[PDB]
């Protein structure tokens, strides 16, 4: 979702 902590 923020481009961050997911991937």
């Amino acid at each position: 979702r923020a481009x961050r902590a997911h991937v």
